[PDB]
């Protein structure tokens, strides 16, 4: 009955967005448990940006959430299907050419949303203020 | 077999090092429960110093840490006698005239220890630097 999900992502700077995020992957399922896959710096830095923590720091504050059952840091940074049978993935769970097609192909696609101005960016954009 | 710790603070952008405290908190003893109490916006403002999130968005990451069992939000930004008995409370967890000497008295305070330079204050103050 257990169902096994995995979420990867950057998770730099982790705010409530990405919080609510992983809840939504651990709860897609009465019995899951949530791997999370942390991204490596060069990946991340190479593909999609400047990164403020360390894979080390990304990783660590991860351990503290109440949803992460189980990490993968670094994890690869493109997700393969040998990667799922390795680790005995159900379902990924990520928010939504299209690099996702073939897990939605194979009915292992689970859309995740993100949360807009909870970001520990925005939270410095609202102060200053003073 | 079951003991109740207290842990009230601002709580303010949580990260890593609230966190490994709260953990050192909910860890005193093999079987806890920690509550974490939350303080107000208007106390805190009055009695520490500007605060970054309101009181619901901190209390509402805190929901998400593995080691927080049960919230007091807002909670008394002075922990009376009457405060524990209350709760049922065994020990109030805190980093340590002395506002907690009466609590040693009693034999139900718990030092913990904050961490330096993992803040998120600090982590603005490592970027910019590109």
């Amino acid at each position: 009955k257990n169902v096994v999900i995995y979420a990867d992502g950057v998770y730099d700077m982790l705010h409530l967005g990405h919080m609510k995020q992983l809840e939504q992957a651990k709860k897609l399922f009465e019995n899951t448990t949530l791997i999370v896959g942390v991204t490596s710096d060069n990946e991340t830095k190479l593909f999609k940006g400047q990164v403020v923590q360390t894979l080390e720091e990304r990783t660590e504050t991860l351990k503290h959430i109440r949803w992460v059952d189980e990490i993968i840091s670094p994890c690869p940074w493109v997700v393969t299907p040998e990667f799922l049978e390795k680790y005995k993935i159900d379902y990924v769970a990520h928010d939504d050419e299209d690099i996702y097609a073939w897990l939605k192909r194979a009915g292992k696609f689970k859309a995740t949303q993100r949360t807009e101005g909870v970001s520990t960016t925005d939270l410095i954009v609202r102060i200053l203020k003073n």
